[PDB]
């Protein structure tokens, strides 16, 4: 389980490195991949090609919750799906600003969603073009099908962040995952604002027997 | 009014609608005009001219869905759950469930249909008297296209049966958040200490709706 596996690929980054709990998708995914890369790498992207992957590196089998967005932040992605090292993405401050009412933590500095138990985030494309938001669906549709599919065996509730980006895709996954559509961060009006669907996620766990999700564990102090 | 009709070729021969219904009618319409002769041959829960009675309800007010998966195997009404004797093991399983929520301690029925903002729905419009699920063949397709569209309108959906639909739930084109418990009309107990009638007024309130009175469904 501690130990990461290997494959090969024919373009950038050439290796996969990836958690065991992903090997049933594994070896379709290197032919998708190898399908359409050479088109994609002609485009600078967020992240950057070494960096596509690294969410792979996550276990899936001790998650409950799956936390989804489109794609990569236009700029600066890091391959952790929502990840803002100096805290400057209107999404993870938005994020941040409702745990902070939720939970009364009114001090802190950052927040990651990729440091609380039982939460796995989702970047649905794995890439965009530099500067450039969804410009790389073309490239990850077969792709992001295998890997929420996949994703969603394991989690009990997905919450996806944009009605418009996210409603088609919710509704034509086959799954007993339970799902929440909801908001985007930048909604007009400031809609995301007043969405509370970090409590609904708690509500969701609790009725099916599971353990709540504490928000809190996102903070950087 | 808010009404429109249609005809088909069979009984009921025609259907009047609520103008929420409109996209889905002409696909019924040809949908019903195939399997008709199917449902027609047997004595039917309900009868014909029953079979289409919710599609009058309005949608555009309705934020939950009760959804069990066919009418009672005698008596239905063409109104899913509703018993005018309070004589059906689900509606009174409900009725104690919903009392034990409310309070409310003197009865004498209960009814999902008279109830602001919730619509109860029955996924087979008919079964053949005596059987459960016995013409699920038959409305498979239509049974698919309305429980699709009431999601379009509704912010939660509950089904009745975790056997019944768990894959109908799974592959419903929805991105609707779905609930499925327990059914009340089981031999083991589990609905009376099921959640989801309580949690419903949760999920609907931090999702900025109104919440439903359950009380309302009392008769008295
Ligand atoms: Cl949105
Ligand atoms: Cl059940
Ligand atoms: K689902």
């Amino acid at each position: 389980g501690s130990h990461m596996n290997s494959v090969t690929v024919s373009h950038a980054p050439y290796t996969i490195t990836y958690h065991n709990d992903w090997e049933p998708v594994m070896s379709q995914l290197v032919e998708f991949y190898n399908e359409v890369a050479s088109w994609l790498l002609r485009d600078e992207t967020s992240p950057i090609p070494d960096k596509f992957f690294i969410q792979l590196k996550q276990p899936l089998r001790n998650k409950r919750v799956c936390v989804c967005g489109i794609d990569p932040y236009p700029k600066d992605g890091t391959g952790v799906p929502f990840e803002s090292p100096n805290f400057t993405k209107k999404s993870i401050k938005e994020i941040a600003s409702s745990i902070s009412r939720l939970t009364g933590v009114i001090d802190y500095k950052g927040y990651n969603l990729n440091i609380i138990d039982g939460v796995i985030p989702w970047n649905y494309y794995l890439s965009c073009k530099l500067g450039e938001t969804k410009s790389h669906a073309i490239y990850w549709d077969k792709i992001s099908k295998l890997l929420l599919q996949h994703i969603t065996k394991h989690v009990s509730v997905l919450y996806c962040l944009g009605k418009t980006d996210f409603s088609n895709i919710a509704a034509k996954l086959e799954s007993p995952v339970t799902t929440i559509v909801g908001y985007h961060p930048a909604a007009r009006d400031r809609q995301f604002e007043k969405d509370r669907s970090f409590e609904i996620i708690n509500v969701l766990l609790e009725l099916d027997n599971k353990a709540p999700i504490n928000w809190a564990q996102g903070f950087i102090y």
